[PDB]
């Protein structure tokens, strides 16, 4: 109920929202049909269009005008943004020669640069070059501010979790929003586009940017615009807004476009009807920096121009049918699209087994235009899992196509030519940022970078400080001219033991074997330098990484390799190994194929034994620095250590091996040498985070052998691969994966050819970030180099993405 009987005399656009049954006047109150009677013609005025003409200039101020030419206009803050460009002779921001903007000049009474955030639906990256003859504004704020050449946003590539994760910083999963529709078992509750119960605040999590502003003081104008409300009235709003007293005026504003996504969806992202809504959309632009040129803010305030997702081609012909695979289809609801999320129709059905749905949708088609995957199993660069809100299935869909449940479903509902949804790594996908004003950098390139790291620096660019978040604080420091959050290192928790030898081989009871009895002076002064780390500055080019828990670990050296073992998993939390341009492949000899060698330095008590993997029949091993890679016949036998040991699937050994024996040196020739280090990660409960001891589901039978979920490496060299990876003086290139652990190669449907068909797609699949792996674990690489910990920071967020250009 509202009692609409109210006004919005002198109220337009109100900041502050006021309860209900009071009527409203606010930027949202026609979304929720609560306006007061004469909200329409007080504050939706049109009389007269959105530009000055000459006769019009220096006119009676006529109050029903939907902007004015008047004189009095600039005092009051309510011209029309072309006011002086044909009343005073001024020029269009667009036409005038950009200056450097190295200070803030601002307005007396101005305690801080305002911040514009100008949000676009639909923008895809390409359309920065592809759309620029059409887009002079957009195209001087791009060349004359600091611009990425795309920026990625987060999956699934839909509106509402893009929106909502540029405002806190935060992944879908973790914010709540992870698609534009939802259903919440916890609430037995919806979320749709249409209709009311998005606007319930228990369905936005975290703390996004306004919410963040307004607790430190920081005054905001309202994100959100009502779909009704023109274009050129959100603007005109926007600067009455900056027009205000010191006292009231906001310092964080938002616009938000719904172009060009609408237009793409009908015509396909580059339709010849396109080049229409991006020509609006500059002149939007053109008029806000018209507007704040007239007052004075032109060279004060930052403006972000940022997208939410990318558009692709996708029409009805290309859209597969789970009724073509499954028999069963009523028994389900699927979430259809550019992805798919399968629950069970009713919680009351017994039968309902998603393993043999799973199985009736896996690799049923020689071209299957998607893959079923339970939701842990989806690549942890995604990090969509850990909410109750995301179906226990997922169907990640081939880019340019859709998923149904039955045909009627698309014909009962061709109309679009263009959708998005689709994983953020696929190029289509890709989308805009553009940052342009005193405290963002002059003319500056910077590397494409994930939106999740944009609310730090929002937070950074309004002097706040960010709500916890998923971004990396400071991997974004080189877009800003000042303003800099000056990051330190996480302080290590844990210090490691440097154990020497200090058992006898006859104290093991592992039920292991080696073929290894075999016999100077010199060479045994060699061998102790090694076990006590000579050739450690080799094989740890960037430091040992810290363990940020508290744990008990030992570091092990070797020629070859150096280890932190952990006494609690019985396994390395890391390996760490070099090989360069110039190194071997060499077989494992048939006298050591089943050989496994007691460790010296560490307990029985504190090591794995061979009888466990016997008597798993499920399970077997494999090793972190891999045998295959040894310098030398002497050094091969500390490859066989029971300290290098880890479970291993017979499944997940065909890809291993083909990485350690394989692609290892493939990337050492193509790099100039690789520095790779190695490791388990333990994440049962699909949160992205290291699990504890007690979180493990699954040991090697009959032992406290923990299980892995997945195994990451990380692939350092030198930037200017001229340079090889152990002598490199200037920045850093890194590739890096975290693999599932899995018993079966169910996601490679051609696993059945050799290694060289289907192992290198997969990794690809599953590329990661530095700090995905991170998070996982609890480690902290690259603590000693040569490069300042910003740099060190975005090469941390960095993402390998094997798309094309
Ligand atoms: C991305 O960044 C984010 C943000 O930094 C990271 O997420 C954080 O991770 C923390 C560790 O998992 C987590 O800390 C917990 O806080 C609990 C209190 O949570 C409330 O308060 C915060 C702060 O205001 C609030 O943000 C939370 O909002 C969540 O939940 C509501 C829904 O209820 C949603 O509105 C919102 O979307 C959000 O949901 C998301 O997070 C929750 C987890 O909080 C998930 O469950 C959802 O699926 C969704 O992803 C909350 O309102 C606190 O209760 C926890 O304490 C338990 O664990 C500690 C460990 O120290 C243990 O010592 C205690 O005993 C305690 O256990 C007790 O409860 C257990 C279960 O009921 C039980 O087992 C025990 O026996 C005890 O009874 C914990 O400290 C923090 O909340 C989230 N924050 C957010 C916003 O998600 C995320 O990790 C990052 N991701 C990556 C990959 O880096
Ligand atoms: C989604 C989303 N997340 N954050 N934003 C704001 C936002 C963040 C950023 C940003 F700066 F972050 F880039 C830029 C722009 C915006 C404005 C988006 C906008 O005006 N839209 C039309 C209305 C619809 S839906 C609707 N739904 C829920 C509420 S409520 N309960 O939270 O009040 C209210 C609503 F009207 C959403 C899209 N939209
Ligand atoms: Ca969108
Ligand atoms: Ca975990
Ligand atoms: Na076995
Ligand atoms: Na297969
Ligand atoms: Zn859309």
């Amino acid at each position: 109920w509202t009692a609409t009987s109210g006004s919005c005399k002198g109220r337009c656009f109100e900041l502050q929202e006021v309860g209900p049954p009071d009527c409203r006047c606010d930027n949202l109150c026609k979304s929720y049909s609560s306006c007061c009677h004469d909200f329409d013609e007080l504050c939706l005025k049109t009389a007269r269009g959105w530009e000055c003409t000459k006769d019009r200039c220096g006119e009676v101020r006529n109050e029903e005008n939907a902007c004015h030419c008047s004189e009095d206009c600039l005092s009051r803050g309510d011209c029309c943004t072309n006011y002086q460009v044909v009343c005073k002779g001024e020029s269009h921001w667009v036409d005038d020669d950009c200056e450097e903007i190295k200070v803030p000049e601002c307005p007396a009474g101005f305690v801080r640069p305002p911040l514009i955030i100008f949000s676009v639906d639909g923008f895809r990256a390409s359309y920065m070059k592809k759309g620029s003859k059409v887009m002079p504004n957009i195209e001087k704020l791009r060349s004359c501010g600091t611009h990425a050449p795309y920026m990625r946003p987060v999956y699934p590539t839909k509106t509402f979790p893009n929106l909502y994760t540029l405002a806190t910083g935060l992944y879908p999963e973790s914010h709540g929003i992870v698609g534009n529709s939802m259903y919440d078992p916890v609430f037995d509750a919806s979320f749709h586009l249409r209709g009311r119960e998005k606007f319930n605040h228990r369905w936005w999590g975290g703390q996004p940017l306004w919410i963040t502003a307004t607790k430190q003081g920081v005054r905001a104008g309202t994100f959100f615009w009502s779909v009704s409300i023109p274009h050129e009235r959100r603007i005109l709003t926007i600067l009455q807004w900056l027009s205000l007293p010191d006292n009231e005026r906001p310092s964080v504003y938002a616009f938000y476009s719904e172009q060009p996504d609408f237009s793409g969806h009908k015509y396909g992202p580059f339709g010849p009807e396109m080049t229409n809504p991006l020509r609006e959309i500059d002149k939007t632009v053109g008029q806000l920096m018209d507007g704040l040129k007239q007052l004075r803010l032109h060279r004060c305030v930052n403006v972000i121009f940022v997208g939410d997702h990318g558009m692709e081609d996708v029409t009805c012909d290309r859209t597969e049918f789970l009724s073509n695979y499954l028999t069963n289809v009523d028994d389900i609801t699927l979430v259809p699209g550019t992805l798919g999320r399968i629950r069970a129709k009713s919680i009351n059905n017994s039968k309902y087994d998603p393993k043999t749905i799973i199985a009736a949708l896996t690799c049923k088609k020689p071209d299957q235009h998607f893959k079923p995957y339970m939701k842990q199993h989806l690549p942890k660069r995604l990090h969509y899992a850990n909410n109750r809100r995301i179906e226990d299935i997922h169907l990640l869909v081939d880019r340019r196509w859709h998923v149904a449940r039955k045909p009627l479903d698309v014909y009962k509902k061709c109309f679009f030519q263009g959708d998005h949804g689709f994983d953020n790594k696929v190029n289509s996908m890709q989308t805009v940022f553009v940052g342009y004003g005193p405290t963002f950098k002059y003319r500056t390139k910077v590397p494409p970078f994930e939106n999740i790291e944009l609310y730090n620096v929002m937070c950074d660019l309004l002097g706040l400080k960010p709500a916890p978040n998923n971004g990396t604080h400071g991997s974004l420091n080189h877009l800003l001219r000042t303003n800099t959050f000056r990051p330190t290192m996480p302080d290590e928790v844990s210090r490691p033991n440097y154990p020497g030898i200090m058992y006898l081989q006859s104290e093991f009871d592992l039920g292991c074997t080696c073929d290894d009895k075999v016999e100077n002076k010199l060479e045994e002064l060699n061998k102790r330098l090694h076990t006590k780390g000579s050739t450690k500055e080799r094989h740890l080019l960037y430091g040992r990484p810290a363990v940020l828990y508290r744990t008990s670990y030992d570091i092990l050296y070797h020629t070859d390799f150096e280890s932190g073992y952990s006494e609690i998993f019985l396994m390395p939390l890391w390996t760490s190994y070099t090989i360069s341009k110039q190194a071997e492949v060499s077989s494992i000899p048939e006298h050591l194929t089943n050989c496994v060698r007691p460790d010296v330095r560490v307990s029985p008590g504190f090591s794995q034994n061979c009888l466990a993997y016997k008597n798993d029949k499920q399970m077997s091993y494999g090793f972190l620095f891999p045998p295959y890679l040894s310098s030398s016949p002497e050094a091969k036998y500390d490859a066989f250590l029971v300290t290098n040991m880890v479970p291993m699937y017979p499944a997940f050994k065909r890809v291993w091996a083909y990485f350690q024996r394989v692609l290892v040196k493939k990337y050492a020739s193509e790099r100039n040498g690789v520095n790779v280090i190695s490791g388990p990660i333990f994440d049962y409960n699909y949160d992205g985070l290291r699990d504890t001891e007690d979180e493990i589901k699954q040991y090697v039978e009959g032992s406290s052998i923990p299980v892995p979920t997945h195994y990451y490496s990380i692939i350092t060299s030198c930037l200017d691969f001229t340079q090889p990876a152990d002598k490199c003086d200037g920045p850093l290139s890194v590739s890096s994966f975290i693999l599932p652990h899995r018993p079966d190669n169910d996601e490679s449907c051609n696993s059945s050819e050799d290694e060289s068909k289907w192992v290198e797609e997969l990794m690809k699949m599953h590329t990661a970030r530095v700090r995905d792996i991170e998070h996982l674990t609890g480690l902290d690489f690259y603590r000693k180099t040569s490069r300042s910990y910003s740099e060190i920071l975005t090469l941390k967020t960095y993402l390998h993405t094997y798309e094309s250009e």
